[PDB]
């Protein structure tokens, strides 16, 4: 809509959106229903490419694309960044809708996602902290002698940025954002579940002058979009999503540069010394923003004995005054699951839990098809590792709660899990931080705060099964940009006298 | 022998190497024999590890070797390396001895590779400029506000190092030597064709004090390799071999750090301004070294038509007054190459550029199973990107010779490969260079003089098909290190006032 | 006017501007007139500050102008930043109007000054390249083992920007901004000369937000500003003027941070394979611009015996077709010298020039008190040495053009005045071109360009004479900020095991 | 004597020290007696040069030192530097003993300050981590656009190292160092009270093989140095001395570039968390340590009331606990200061202490002409800040102990000195400490520990008083380096396309 006039058709029903094939919008493939988690209902359609645009379009982006982006001057490049932001926030009610509506994401963290996005694409200038090679003198070395070297970084071409469905708008303009602002043209390829988000903002860019040839936005349906990443003509695959995805990916594309942000839950520690207060306050939303449905969401607490009681007697206190329902009510605290299939997992895994020795602290009840009540779990120690709800992400607010007797036991369960995303510790002892610190092994370390990934103002990304590689501000360079060396050979022409 | 006396078992018959197993040698898989280009003689056999030791290795160097190689002090490690190099250094004419053999390397390359891997390994000091994260201030943010971020790099846990036939023995120093700067546990996996040069190295580092336990050597035949990228105990893989095998290395391996160096040949450019003596000179040994079996060796030369005819006469006449046989007499130019089927696949490549257009202007003639003489060969343009020597790397001494209106013409032929690993430019005008430089699609372009990775005192690797990520003084760190950051939260508590 | 209405005060006659005291607009000392070099008439007169108020006002700026701009986080003092160049930029005409009259600058370059200083403090963004500490791992050394370091920088405190009658604008708004983007308070002193820019540019900084107690703009002439320079609470001085003040700036100041923008001419060489036309076109445009006014103007030509000829006739015809006059109509290329005086030392200048073996080749008329010809005196190498335009700066349009027999003596003539600011170099062979960029003792290098600091996208400052340290995007960091070393032990409390 | 045998002459008596003249030992200057504060006795004489002599060396190190250190290639400088490290190690006992008999400092602090600059002079490969330029590429503003920049580093020629009694021997090596690795050529100025271990450690370097016209050591008493200072041929002025001597360096000298380390006690802040013990100790060691008289010294002790007692009790055990005398007997804590007049002033700021409301707490009693007790002094803090012991940096074993009510009054107070080198902080909470680390105005802050400078592992250097810019590893580059930079302008030219 609005910006979305000429290209959305209203085909005898619901609104359909064509993909972008670096041109113009179109395709010729099947088409695919887009419902809303708050309803199950169909909402919108969108027009998958044929084999034979998929073809068309990254021949497009790799002969044209490539130099439309990289000739374009950097000044040039923010410019049009810059005006994609003014686009989308003028626009904000209405990326928020949607939002709300295709992600089922409680208002308020739909503005949130939208601003986000506003914010990334306006900090693009930032990002140029990382713009700028680095000189090398030949004398340190005798066989370098008379020599000398220059090492800048260059766009590596086209990058194909795959998309989650919890992030539908942030993840898809960071992405853009960090892969144009250095030079590179842009696949994008969202998570067909919620796509509408990233054909507005890719309208957005377009409209504020995004070189056409340069970008494009496939609605391919898992599986399909493997054609993308195994092309050679795409050098470069920055991956959000699950573990279990991101490796099938790997194993399409071969070699190629990649950023693989795999996720899965955080622990959070808490130390005898917390000001419990902020703690329960960010450990009780970190369980339950956005349905837990964010690759930072608190998963695990763990507490010194001599605050544990307090600390899980508040967190249930506040998980249980939380109001759930549709996420328009901005009454409403928590929304829906994205699918039903999600809250199927999470009931199953809280009864994993009891059987194991598990006792419900606050919640578990199912009020729906897609709606639960955010949970807390508490578990003794020497049960909790063979726990569901443990060894893996259930991507649902649920966490589970153990009585620990000190920090070593704390970091040892801690790092037990198969992720390391990040960590959070709220304690005041920097001893006991500093150790912390050291020891757990999380891509980030969020002290006295529950973990936000934000814009990427500090980088993050995972470490184990949580992934590769980081992406923030200025960090985002290495996945799509490839070092360029420049070796000068002046022996014996006079340039130095010996040295 | 030597350093490895206690360790080589000589069974009635050749000297048996046996693998490092993280603590102790041994092995008790099938033993390997090693042959030498010089004789197809066998020389020795390498016991490889059973399924069972292999595991065993990846489960000590897993749980102990990482926190062996990161709980050594830092001054330490480097003591460890500095005495490792001491020790190859007094035992260098054993380890020029074996490459000579092993690899039918020219007696002068072979102390060269010594001596390199004798410099890598002391200048592990200087990868040290890329040791300390960065301090991120939060108050350019909003939603930062109070807040502070710190990023350091921290060692992955246990590199695969996949070495190449070629280096033999400075390719394993050097992924060694990155790898253990940073805190890193190794698992080394030598070419099973010339394996002994890293057996004497490993052997070095382990007299020098490198931990027992953080170390492996592992003589595992091609795919039996696959065992070990496929492990999840293996964070990284340093990778330096052909195209087509670093494919499947990913594909294997799954989401992990890798750095690819896929070789494949590089192009030398020559223009009308150039020194036609130096480029001669240079151009001609960088066809021939270690008979072409160099990744950075030239394949294709490109000259504009004014000096064309000189500077394919010089080369040619260079190429003509070498002399081949075995690589022990210091008065042989060339030694053989490492198989009777590589020298199968350029003369068939020779064939092919003739009946393709391609005329013969030195060398041509086979001299036995592995022996072969430096070959020039000229193509006209119009048909030189259908020969094989141009759509593939040949690795043998042979290269193409075409003749070039101008440089955009130059520059177009040297990007029509499928590779991109180096490039040389011959030549004066800055501009002309400028564009060059600008437009060549590969790693690394050396101005007036031939590719020479070197010890990486210039960081090198791949665009297109030669790969991904660079290796080099310092910029290895990358490949075997990962960033931690840790946010710290001051909201309210007092720090700033406003700011 | 217009920002400035209630701030300047009609005294019957001239309009008065009142020095900004960090709070308040006034000042009770000796009133002064300002002058316009078009036609000696007072278009203005500026309020010093009496002793008291000059005390008053750095008590306030240390007192509690350090803290409003240290305490205002940097996302508030960019917008600040961005908001003045705002203002500035739709009040173009009436800043170029003044600088026009004020300085006698030709309106095309009024309103590049204009722009440069919108343009500096929008980039104000690009500055931030430089924030952010370095962390130090302590385990490199045994000393320091079980330690670790954290170093970042931290505003000095007050900064005393000294300001030249050349740039009144620009250099006014480059120091304010790169010292208020990193949290310092600032005095600015205006040459007495043209002080009304930069009572502009406060003004509109004032409006949009600059912390009214962080910034002094004081109308002190020559000396007395020397009360600034050495009070205590003054922490750095960046200064740009001649190296006679700087020295005497030093010589009060004493210890403290400095920045000393020393000006001298420049040379330029050309080689015999340089383009000539881009040649005698940048060379003639180096020597005339704003009357010579320019710190980076060219003052000596050197050119190869073979290009010599047509080089200094080309440059020669080009300046013998300038316009002079009054610099308001946009048909005149060359306004007016600041004052007579300059002019009287331009004749003199000219005069030792032929008296000591130089011949005019262009100009060397006198057309008024403030008003000459761009002049191009030609010199025998043998004797230029000794000529007053040689191992003086004078400030004005005129250069020395000297045949030289080869790149030698073209930079050793080039290396043998006393400053070192900048100098140009054109032709194309890198050999020559990296030979001179090593061998040229000064800040800056321009290849195949006339020198020009413009906003400083690129750093400069001098070397000899020509001062010492830089001023540019990013690296003034240095001149206004100091470094903050934090140390951590944790010596046996259990982070580290033995490393 | 041993590495000074063919220098040293003894004219019968005492053994005779000629200074260094960039070429050859000699001097015709007055000769000056060196005494040991052991029993200011006469143990040896300097030849301090003649104004001739001086004005001849610096034309050597000008017109030839220059470039024979920036002629010899970065791996030969540091070759020199690892073998003049060799040699003082050998001779270690040697340099020690005139340490303790020259500066009468503890056989064992006298042992560390050898092993100091030995380190130093090894780790001088650890300064390369600040060898390499920047690339700034054009695209980024309109006005740069196809234009390129490159910024690098230069020694600046000729750096004057100005050197303090209580680290005669370290300072020396540290400044020589710093400078030499970067291509500078040094003129060393030790303190003519003990300049015997400089001239030690010039002959150590000459043998090394430092270029013998590219050094010097001039034996000048104070104000006679000042002819150097203000030489236009010394390009920078490294100094580490007093506050007052410092200023009076800067205003002989005008502009340059300058490294003041200016020291000034420290103060230390004992929070009530802090582990007492490790508290305790320090402090008392860093207020004894050479007799106080080491830049990084305690002068304050500030302690929240809860701790204050047992705190300021076990301090004065420890201080109590001491045994004063000479420096020989390696039983011995403490050895004598400098000179009587320094125990003079040591003895008139007890009692003003006392008179203004301060109580001794140990010793106080002077023993000798240079022996004293290594005093803590108690003072109410009311009335703490106007007495001398405060105001003033009495360089003697003595410091005022102040009971605080919290963290806000310790830092108040810490920051009420005039200086601001170092600064101490123990205690555990990362908020108390964060806002302590933030509001300390220092050069440096040592966390759970005394101030050690060490080798400069971490940068160190003042704010206030204490001085301006920082010397560590690293670090140093800035005080005797500057920039160069070079633009190339490649417009219309073809490089990049609209770009
Ligand atoms: N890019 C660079 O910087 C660079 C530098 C030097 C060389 N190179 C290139 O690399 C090649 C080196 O020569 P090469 O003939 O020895 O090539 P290669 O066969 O590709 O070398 C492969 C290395 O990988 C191992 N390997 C083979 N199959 C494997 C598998 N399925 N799984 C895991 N590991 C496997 C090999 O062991 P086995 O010996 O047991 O098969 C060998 O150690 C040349 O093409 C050269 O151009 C590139
Ligand atoms: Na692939
Ligand atoms: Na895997
Ligand atoms: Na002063
Ligand atoms: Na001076």
């Amino acid at each position: 809509a609005g910006l979305l006039e000429g290209v959305i058709k209203e085909k005898g029903g619901v609104p359909v959106y064509p993909s972008y094939l670096a041109g113009e919008w179109g395709g010729s493939g099947q088409e695919i229903e887009v419902k809303s988690p708050i309803d199950l209902a169909t909402i919108a359609k969108v027009i998958s490419p044929s084999r034979e645009e998929v073809e068309r379009t990254l021949d497009v982006l790799f002969k044209r694309g490539r130099w439309s982006a990289r000739d374009m001057p950097g000044t040039e490049r923010l410019a049009v960044l810059r005006k994609a932001a003014d686009i989308i926030e003028r626009n904000l009610d209405v990326f928020a809708e949607v939002l709300v509506m295709n992600a089922g994401k409680p208002k308020s963290a739909a503005v949130g996602e939208v601003k986000a996005a506003v914010d990334r694409l306006r900090l693009a200038e930032l990002d140029l902290k990382k713009i700028g090679g680095d000189y090398i003198p030949g004398d340190w070395t005798y066989d370098t002698l008379e020599t000398e070297g220059l090492v800048r970084r260059e766009p590596l071409g086209v990058v194909a940025a795959i998309t989650p469905f919890n992030y539908p708008l942030f993840d898809a303009v960071n992405k853009i954002t960090y892969s144009f602002i250095y030079g590179n043209a842009v696949v994008v390829k969202p998570s067909i579940s919620d796509p509408l988000p990233a054909a507005m903002a890719v309208k957005a860019l377009l409209d504020a002058g995004f070189p056409p040839d340069a970008i494009a936005l496939l609605n391919l349906p898992g599986k399909e979009a493997e054609k993308i990443v195994a092309d050679d003509r795409v050098a470069a695959v920055s991956f959000t999503g699950s573990t279990e995805v991101g490796e099938r990916v790997v194993k399409v594309g071969g070699v190629k540069q990649y950023v693989m942000e795999l996720g899965g839950g955080d622990p959070a520690i808490v130390l005898e010394d917390a000001d419990l207060d902020l703690a329960a306050d960010k450990i009780a939303r970190g369980i339950y923003s956005y349905a837990g449905q964010r690759c930072d969401a608190i998963k695990l607490v763990l507490a010194e004995r001599p605050v544990y009681g307090k600390l899980v007697e508040e967190v249930a206190k506040r998980l249980s005054s939380l109001r759930v329902g549709d996420p328009r009510d901005p009454t409403v605290d928590v929304g829906p699951l994205i699918s039903p299939s999600a809250v199927d997992e999470m009931m199953a895994a809280i009864e994993d839990a009891v059987e194991k020795g598990g006792r419900v602290l606050a919640g578990g009840r199912r009020l729906g098809p897609t709606y639960v009540q955010p949970t807390l779990v508490e578990a003794p120690a020497d049960r909790v590792k063979d726990m569901v709800l443990y060894k893996r992400e259930v991507f649902a607010p649920v966490a589970l709660a153990v009585e620990v007797k000190d920090l070593d036991q704390a970091i040892e369960l801690a790092n037990g899990r198969p992720y390391g995303l990040d960590a959070a510790v709220f304690g005041r002892d920097v001893v006991k931080i500093r150790r912390a610190v050291r020891l757990l092994e999380v891509g980030a370390i969020y002290i006295n705060d529950m973990p936000r990934h934000g814009i990427g103002y500090y980088p993050f990304g995972g470490r184990k099964k949580s992934g590769v590689f980081r992406e923030g501000i200025g960090y985002a360079v290495e996945a799509v940009t490839a070092y360029k060396t420049i070796v000068f050979n002046y022996k014996g022409k006079g340039v130095w006298k010996y040295e």
